[PDB]
């Protein structure tokens, strides 16, 4: 009912349920894989959505909105997906003439019109984005935020005269996804390129951002940015008149990130007292709680607290003053801790006498006293350090989850020990399923290749692939995955 009753290590999954619900982030729903986002949760989405929008306007990306529905034949104009499509069949009691499908992505919808908007080089680059929801009916069991059947996302689609233009933006968007996670969610991600076997069917290459849940040792795709080259341009006959009057195919990118990011954050920073929010995604930065008992204290406290509130708010630091008389101080402590509020300020008699108050960080529970005069400044610096600390703890933790090894058995040791592994690899696609099905022999417990990180350690000259025996091309991250 109230309090988290499962240790994050002991039942991590029951923990997650308890946290997301009891923190007022979500509510479950009578349709599997769909979840209600209460304001505490949606606020987080809005914050990142603001950030991302800001950043893509600088790349002249423009928002837009395409329809939620797509027709059978249009949709089937990408591979291995059709069993995941939800079909609208009727309206009221009337069967529709043809099935129509709910968007799982907007490629087919959008790219059918592109040729119409793109006749010449003067038309390029074309840069669109959507904030919409999409629907995929997925076999693997749904889990709030991480794998949802409906989900909010942003989906970006661009088209350019040439690769230099296009690829450059791919990596531009990838960095924005890093910042999304690091500057806002304080979640560290590793940028990489996916393997041929795991990359997006219609992409030249898929660049990715990868996170890792230490507790169950599962990696997770945090965001995705593709160079598509001309693949879709061939499929939808999207062409332009060159600066010389030769017809050309366009070079496109698509990229997207979803509410999954919210789940990643929760899993990262959440603890046994409950939700822990980086301040940049919590409406309330501070909760002010009075702690006193003699009735004589009552007016003078209500004031001191109301004063402290005034200071913060003036400074555009939103906060709550829990002054409710029918709740124990410990109720209030637990409650706001659980809800993720970064800072509690405690006000009692010893602080009025002393012109001060106790501040307490949500991230690690250090308390201090600070003279009222300098509360504003100390609160601001605190909030920053809480971000600094949440992030840095999470990067120390990520790094300890990554073991660099060279042999197959070193690999299995690491995998058995809930790690993810950095290993030399030849990159032959034929090895991927072998490696998957054969590790799974010792949610799916196979070792997937996650991403070939951009930041490569050096490659010894004779270094062999840990599986093929073939000489290894580059270091790749492998792990069990969400
Ligand atoms: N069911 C889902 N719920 C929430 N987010 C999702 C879901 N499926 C994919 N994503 C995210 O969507 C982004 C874009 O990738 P996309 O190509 O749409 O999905 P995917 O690669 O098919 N799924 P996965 O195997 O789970 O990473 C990725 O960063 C995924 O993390
Ligand atoms: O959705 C994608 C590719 C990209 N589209 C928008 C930007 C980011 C995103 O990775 C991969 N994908 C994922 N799931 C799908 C599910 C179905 Br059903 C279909 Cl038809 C198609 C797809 C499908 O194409
Ligand atoms: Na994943």
């Amino acid at each position: 009912i109230l309090g988290i009753t499962s240790k994050k290590i002991e039942n991590f999954s029951d923990w997650y349920t308890q946290v997301i619900v009891k923190s007022e982030l979500i509510e479950y729903y009578d349709i599997s894989g769909c979840y209600i986002l209460r304001p505490a949760a949606y606020y987080i989405w809005e914050c990142v959505q603001a950030f991302f929008n800001k950043e893509i306007k600088k790349l002249n990306v423009e928002n837009s909105y395409f329809p939620l529905f797509v027709t059978k034949n249009k949709l089937e104009k990408i591979e291995g997906f059709s069993p995941e499509v939800a079909w609208v069949t009727k309206y009221g009691d009337s069967n529709l003439p043809e099935e129509i499908a709910i968007r799982p992505t907007s490629e087919t919808i959008m790219y059918s019109v592109f040729p119409k908007w793109i006749r010449s080089y003067r038309d390029l680059p074309l840069k669109l984005n959507q904030w919409n929801t999409v629907v995929r009916w997925e076999f693997k069991q749904p889990t709030p935020f991480i794998r949802t059947r409906e989900f909010l996302w942003q989906e970006g689609h661009t088209a350019h005269k040439n690769e230099e233009e296009a690829v450059k933006l791919v990596f531009d968007i990838l960095d924005l996804y890093r910042r999304w996670y690091e500057e806002y969610l304080a979640v560290p991600i590793i940028k990489g390129i996916k393997s041929e076997g795991e990359k997006f069917g219609g992409a030249n290459f898929t660049s990715t951002a990868e996170a890792f849940i230490s507790e169950n040792g599962r990696a997770i795709q945090a965001a995705t940015s593709h160079y598509l080259g001309t693949n879709f341009a061939k499929m939808f006959k999207i062409e332009f008149e060159d600066e010389n009057e030769v017809k050309q195919y366009v070079h496109q990118t698509s990229w997207g990130c979803t509410t999954r990011s919210i789940g990643i954050m929760i899993m990262t920073h959440g603890d046994d007292k409950g939700l822990v929010l980086p301040p940049n995604v919590s409406k309330y930065k501070v909760v002010i709680v009075p702690i006193f008992y003699k009735t004589t204290d009552e007016n003078a406290i209500h004031s001191y607290c109301k004063d402290i509130e005034k200071i913060l708010k003036n400074a555009q630091i939103n906060c709550v003053y829990d002054d409710r008389a029918s709740y124990s101080p410990g109720y209030k402590f637990n409650h706001w801790e659980l809800r993720g509020i970064p800072i509690r300020i405690e006000v009692g008699p010893k602080d009025l006498q002393n012109n001060s108050c106790v501040i307490v960080r949500r991230d690690n529970n250090e308390k201090c006293n600070v003279k009222k005069e300098s509360v504003l400044l100390e609160t601001q610096q605190m909030l920053v350090d809480i971000h600094k600390n949440l992030f840095l703890k999470a990067k120390k933790k990520l790094d300890d989850s990554i073991v660099q090894v060279t042999s197959f058995s070193e690999v299995m040791n690491a995998l058995n020990k809930k790690k993810m592994v950095l290993a030399p690899w030849c990159e032959d696609i034929a090895t991927e399923e072998e490696i998957k099905k054969e590790t799974q022999r010792l949610l799916s417990g196979a070792m997937k290749p996650l991403c070939i990180p951009l930041d490569q350690p050096p490659m010894p000259p004779n270094m062999k692939c840990f599986w093929s025996g073939k000489p290894a091309k580059r270091w790749c991250l492998f792990g069990r995955s969400y």
